[PDB]
């Protein structure tokens, strides 16, 4: 069935507690979502200095949430934010290049191989790897196209050799706006990005170079030096849908607007979005569930939020995703 859910971030930092939190489960069951994704950072388990390192205790927390995603029948993708010698968050820099260096694959494949053998009794069912997160746009000098799907066949291979069946999530490239034409691997699925247009879902993020944002509109945002419309987000989901021809599914692993956007505005965009994956049969993600980008606690000045256990609740918002 259609992938309809959130990524949880409770392992997504160097500062990340690893504890995350059984009611958000519960409530998105509730709400009849079905899918987590867990953006992980090794540095939780690893070094800096050595990324060979595994404290395996550390597993014990996304054990529970293994758990947590059978009781509530909801599907895990476990996924690494940060690897050994990649990612997109600042917070660290990697001293190596995963796309082009051999002892950072080499890590990477160790890495994967022990979370492999940890869940090898985990059908996928209930439980899929998503490798890397967000690779770049294919500049041969920092990633190849050939770099990086030699990089992903290897990786596979060596967990399949461990469990067979699992199945595997990867990003596109262009930070998972690219379809990758030449990996047509059994029991994959390739997952795309909701975040266009930046100017709506990326309005002041201190992490992105946002000075020169326009205000956000919708329709006519911006994006990248580019005006968009629903009929260009049409063409671009299109585009992706075509591996469907090759046997490869996709969804959206991550999706949404940031909380300085006015509201009215991240609703007519989401709506649009929303609209164009239900007729696609897109799957979704949203970035959070409590947080910034998130239906929960988002911290948005022009919300009226409705009291949910102690936390504030987006209303609209969840009604529109539960609608689609």
């Amino acid at each position: 069935p259609r992938w309809r859910g959130f990524n949880l971030l409770e392992a997504f930092s160097i500062k990340s507690t690893g504890n995350f939190k059984e009611e958000d489960f519960l409530w998105m069951a509730q709400w009849d979502f079905n899918f987590v994704r867990i953006p992980m950072c090794h540095l939780l388990w690893s070094d800096r200095g050595n990324p060979f390192i595994i404290r395996e205790d550390f597993f014990e927390k996304i054990d529970r949430v293994i758990f947590w995603g059978e009781k509530y029948g909801i599907h895990i993708c476990i996924s690494l934010h940060r690897a050994p010698g990649y990612s997109v968050n600042k917070e660290v820099e990697e001293k190596t290049n995963l796309w082009k260096d051999e002892t950072a694959q080499e890590a990477f494949i160790h890495h994967w191989s022990f979370i492999a053998r940890r869940y090898k009794g985990i059908s996928s069912t209930h439980l899929s790897f998503n490798l890397i997160n967000e690779p770049p746009f294919p500049d041969p000098q920092i990633m190849s196209v050939e770099d990086h799907n030699s990089l992903i066949k290897r990786t596979i291979t060596e967990i399949r050799k461990i469990d067979p069946e699992r199945l595997i999530i990867i990003d596109g490239l262009g930070y998972g706006n690219i379809p990758v034409d030449d990996l047509t691997i059994e029991n994959t699925v390739q997952s795309c990005r909701g975040y266009i247009p930046f100017s709506v879902t990326h309005y002041k993020a201190e992490w992105v170079d946002s000075k020169d944002f326009p205000v956000p509109e919708w329709p006519n945002g911006w994006h990248f030096g580019e005006y968009w419309n629903r009929e260009k987000l049409l063409e671009h989901y299109l585009t992706w849908i075509k591996l469907r021809q090759k046997g490869i599914e996709v969804f959206c692993g991550e999706m949404g607007a940031y909380n300085k956007t006015p509201h009215d505005v991240v609703l007519k965009w989401l709506e649009d979005l929303l609209e164009i994956f239900k007729t696609l049969n897109i799957g979704f993600a949203l970035w959070n569930f409590r947080g910034p980008f998130g239906i929960l606690d988002s911290e948005r000045k022009d919300v009226e939020y409705e009291e949910w256990y102690g936390h504030k609740l987006d209303r609209k918002m969840l009604e529109l995703l539960r609608k689609y």
